[PDB]
């Protein structure tokens, strides 16, 4: 009985073991693989090193039993991320407590068809409106900042960018009224917290990997915990909608439209929908939703902030790019932002260094044949390092450099389609990438219309991932009114 798995578990390491034989890399313990490298501060940067050391890819090992070809090369990138294979089971699995089977993690023509059903909700003419919305939660986040900026002090922005990413996303996406944020919505965004803390953990460390085994560990117990928080949320964002739409005023209103918001969609009302959903396959797309359509733009604009107040001669830059094409206007018009060109690039180049993703994972359904004659069977799992990527020495002059030019039209031409995928790319690429950018270019351009972003050389920020790309310290910055 237990003996099969057992026996299943070895065969399957001399497999991926044997399928990286082509591909050197640094040193294994004897127990922990790469873990107690990664599992130290600064371990991206290490990483990156190792990439210097060994060309297009490298194995990668959490304790001796998984193992994954770690790749930063554009034509590596390519060659598995334009092809759809699934996302990694020993890497996202750890997901579905959370999160469960939704568009993240669904890999089947199941995930083809809510991807079908869901891309339309982040269609130009569904986003226009939110501009508005957008604008009027970074006013309320800059009204506290402005009070907390007068008393002197530096502070941490991370956690406010989030609450305002958070209430923001479901006034547009999830059906809030104008309500704005409640002690309920702060509980959810604590435990999304505790969630990312502890899977990223989780991915780590090799001992936490079997299910049976971690929901006995008071790391799991915590995880679980947090799991049901996660739940008692977005079970009450499901009611709250399903109940405003009985109101006979609402439901007639939401018809007339043409364009359909993403929670409406997964409510199929109107019959358009045609593709019947579980009710755990509607929670899980919202978990999944709740989790991606925020935390991650919480990472970006903070990072951009921070990359902002790092160079005043750029931050000045865009200050004046916008403060133009605002002009007398009340807010920005979603036609505006087409007008960002440099305040884009320096959010490109943001994203190169700090990419607020900077690791996923597959697992091949097929082989593959690499642009330098190497190769690796179906079975084998993949880890793109985006961080590493980012910061390829033989595809970006002087990697460590922030150059928001490299994103002028003139250095972008020639450049290889798959060097800079921050938002992925292929058919699994990032279905909110247009809702993000738009969301951030807003928040930021408003940041630094009232404001000029000092950093703390007390408290400079250190990479921490987690999941998405966190601070040990937070992103402390001085703040000047204007
Ligand atoms: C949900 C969701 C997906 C999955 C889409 C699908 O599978 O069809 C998605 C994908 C990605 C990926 C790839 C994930 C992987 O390889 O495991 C990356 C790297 C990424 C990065 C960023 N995303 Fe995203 N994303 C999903 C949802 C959202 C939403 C939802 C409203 C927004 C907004 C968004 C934004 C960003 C983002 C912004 C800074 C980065 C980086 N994503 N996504
Ligand atoms: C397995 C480690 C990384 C998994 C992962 C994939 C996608 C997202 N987000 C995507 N858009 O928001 C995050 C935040 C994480």
């Amino acid at each position: 009985a237990g003996f099969l798995k057992l026996l299943r578990l070895l065969l399957r390491r001399q497999r991926l073991a044997r399928a990286m034989d082509s591909f050197p890399g640094p040193p294994t313990h004897w127990l922990f693989g790469h873990a107690l490298e990664i599992q130290k501060t600064g371990s991206l940067d290490k990483v990156v090193t190792w990439t210097q050391q060994f060309p297009y890819a490298h194995p990668l090992w959490v304790g001796q039993f998984i193992g994954f070809l770690n790749i930063y090369e554009p034509d590596y990138a390519k060659a598995v991320y334009s092809r759809g294979d699934p996302k990694a089971p020993d890497v996202y699995d750890f997901f579905l407590q959370w999160i469960g089977k939704g568009l993240l993690v669904l890999d089947g023509p199941k995930w083809f068809q809510h991807r079908k059903l869901l891309t339309p909700g982040f269609h130009y003419d569904v986003l226009k409106p939110y501009v508005a919305i957008f604008a009027d939660s970074t006013r309320i986040m800059l009204e506290k900042w402005e009070k907390k900026a007068c008393e002197g002090k530096s502070f941490d922005i991370f956690s406010d960018v989030g609450h305002m990413a958070l209430d923001t996303l479901m006034k547009c996406t999830f059906g809030k009224g104008d309500s704005g944020l409640n002690h309920r919505d702060s509980s959810y965004y604590v435990a999304v917290s505790e969630l990312t803390l502890l899977m990223q953990q989780r991915i780590d460390s090799f001992q936490y990997h079997n299910d049976f085994i971690y929901w006995l560990t008071p790391h799991g117990r915590r995880f679980l915990r947090a799991c049901r928080a996660a739940h008692d949320h977005t079970d009450r964002v499901i009611r709250q909608r399903k109940a405003a739409l009985q109101d006979e005023k609402e439901r007639e209103k939401i018809q007339n439209r043409r364009h359909l918001d993403f929670l409406d969609i997964l409510l199929d009302v109107r019959g358009e929908s045609g593709v019947q959903l579980s009710d755990t396959d509607l929670r899980a797309e919202v978990d999944t939703f709740m989790f991606e359509g925020h935390d991650t733009t919480t990472s970006g604009i903070s990072w951009f902030l921070y990359c902002m107040a790092l160079y005043p001669e750029h931050q000045q830059r865009c200050r004046e790019e916008v403060r133009e094409i605002l002009g007398d206007q009340d807010s920005f018009q979603w036609e505006d932002l087409a007008k960002m060109t440099y305040l884009t690039m320096c959010m490109k180049e943001c994203f190169r260094l700090y990419p607020p993703v900077p690791q996923v994972y597959r697992q091949l359904s097929k082989p593959v044949s690499f642009v330098d004659g190497r190769s690796l069977p179906a079975g084998s799992l993949i880890s793109l390092h985006i961080y590493a990527l980012h910061r390829n020495s033989d595809v970006w002059p002087d990697p460590e450099v922030f150059d928001p030019l490299r994103f002028s039209p003139e250095n972008s031409s020639g450049r290889h389609p798959y060097a800079f995928i921050p938002f992925s790319a292929g058919p699994r690429n990032c279905i909110g990438q247009q809702f993000a950018m738009n969301e951030m270019k807003v928040v930021t351009a408003l940041c630094l219309l009232r404001f000029e972003f000092s950093v703390d050389p007390l408290r400079l920020p250190i990479k921490l991932p987690q999941l998405v790309l966190r601070s040990k310290n937070g992103i402390h910055l001085y703040l000047k009114p204007l």
